[PDB]
This record gives structure tokens, sequence and C-alpha cells, in this order.
């Protein structure tokens, strides 16, 4: 029921999620004169080279590509992280202009989209425990703005026409989400959430400084999917985005300058 619009969107997430106005909710506005440089914080450790994607979905509200996390292969450690977490999925949030998308802001700034490499932790045995912790989730955050194609997301712009609506699913094996990582690893990261139902509380959120360049063809491929289900009245899945929610008791930390 929950969903992005006038009658079910973020504004309405407290009352089925209580936890909405909870003290630990993302995404956040990244303040970059009052984020403090940490020099505890650790270079990032991204492991993707052994990663095996298995299939794309279209869930009703994002896209989301899978992959087989019964091994140990692609895996997020290091940085502020005390332990090794584990890649299942990502996703992203966009906008229905290149003006918005992004869930994370940066001094007030929103970026066309934001890509979420989600991990969990591996002392947790899986996914689901590690939602119910409150270190059970590693989330990458990556901005995109529109520029340049990003050669590495085409195979999955190319794939959404078979996915364009609620539920529907296509194969999707040996992507390499390498190919959708910035030059730098800089990073901001904080304590936070699920930026969707059921926005427990169990985050913590390294989002990269460094955007990633995708064309305006790319994106708008994005908004040509939907929300609805095969039969139902069109709704264009844009706008897929939680604004940015109170900071409360929280430092966001910097992995650099
Ligand atoms: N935007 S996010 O990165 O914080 C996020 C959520 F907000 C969130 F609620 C979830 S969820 O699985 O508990 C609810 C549904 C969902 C699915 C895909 C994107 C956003 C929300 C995931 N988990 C992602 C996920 C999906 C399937 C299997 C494992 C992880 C998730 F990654
Ligand atoms: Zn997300």
């Amino acid at each position: 029921h929950w969903g992005y619009g006038k009658h079910n969107g973020p504004e309405h997430w407290h009352k089925d999620f209580p936890i909405a106005k909870g003290e630990r909710q993302s995404p956040v506005d990244i303040d970059t004169h009052t984020a403090k440089y940490d020099p505890s914080l650790k270079p990032l450790s991204v492991s993707y080279d052994q990663a095996t994607s298995l299939r794309i979905l279209n869930n009703g509200h994002a896209f989301n590509v899978e992959f087989d996390d019964s091994q140990d292969k692609a895996v997020l450690k290091g940085g502020p992280l005390d332990g090794t977490y584990r890649l299942i999925q990502f996703h992203f949030h966009w906008g229905s202009l290149d003006g918005q998308g992004s869930e994370h802001t940066v001094d007030k700034k929103k970026y066309a989209a934001e890509l979420h490499l989600v991990h969990w932790n591996t002392k947790y045995g899986d996914f689901g425990k590690a939602v119910q912790q409150p270190d059970g989730l590693a989330v990458l955050g990556i901005f995109l703005k529109v520029g340049s194609a990003k050669p590495g997301l085409q195979k999955v712009v190319d794939v959404l026409d078979s996915i364009k609506t609620k539920g529907k699913s296509a194969d999707f094996t040996n992507f390499d989400p390498r190919g959708l990582l910035p030059e730098s690893l800089d990073y901001w990261t904080y304590p936070g959430s699920l930026t969707t139902p059921p926005l427990l509380e169990c985050v913590t959120w390294i989002v990269l400084k460094e955007p990633i360049s995708v064309s305006s063809e790319q994106v708008l491929k994005f908004r040509k999917l939907n929300f609805n289900g095969e039969g139902e009245p069109e709704e264009l899945m844009v706008d897929n985005w939680r604004p940015a929610q109170p900071l409360k008791n929280r430092q966001i930390k910097a992995s650099f300058k």
C-alpha cells in the first residue's frame, strides 16, 4: 500500500511504520562543512571481482539487480565497518526531472538519481536476520548526474523494457557492478536506516563524494518504467525517493580532507 504518491507517499509512511519518525532515519542532507574528517576511518574495501548477478526485478517501486550471496564473493569491508558485508542487490532512486531524484543531498543539492549497493553483515548469517540488527546492513550510495553516458550501466538500461511493470523479472547474469563505481572512494558515513518501508534502523550508510555521470538517454529509460502491474493504468516510475530526514543526534563523518 505505501508508495510515492499524494495519498501514500513518504509523508504517510509513519501511520504504518511509526519508526519513520525515529531517531536514526535516512536519507539525510550531508552538510559538507559540519561533516568531521575522521582520520581513524579506513579506506573502503570494495571487492566485486567475483560478483554473480542472477536476476533483475521490477518490484513496483524500483528495479533491483540481485546477486547470489550464498558464498563469500562480492564484499564490502573497511571504511567505517567492523566486519564483512556481503553484496545482495543494487537498485536506484530517481526523479521525474534531472533536478531531483537522489535521496541523500549534499549541502541541499539534489542529484538526478542515487544508486544503492546493499550489503549484509555476514555475522548475522543472512539478510533477513541482519535487518533486525543496528549494524546489520552497509549501503553504499553513489550519486548520479546527467552528462556523459556510463558504458557500465548500459546493460542494465537495455534490459528495462523487459521488466516494464511491477512483478516482472528477467535473467541478468554476468553483470559487473565495478562498472558503476566512480574513480574515488572518498566517502561520508553515518548511522541510519532503510529509506523505504519498513524503514528499519539497521544501516551504516557510506555515501561516495564523487558522483558517476550517466547520459540523459540512460536516465530517460529509467523513467519509462511503471509502478503499476501489467494491465493497470500507467503510472510512470519516477520520483521514488524519500526526502531528507532530521539528522537528530548524529554526526556525519568524512573519510577525506
Ligand atoms: N533504499 S535502501 O537501500 O535503504 C533499502 C530499503 F529502504 C529497504 F526497505 C529494503 S527492504 O528489503 O527491507 C524493502 C523493499 C525494497 C526493495 C528494493 C529496494 C528498496 C526497498 C532494502 N533491501 C533491498 C533488498 C531487496 C531484496 C533482497 C535483499 C535486499 C533496501 F536496500
Ligand atoms: Zn535505496
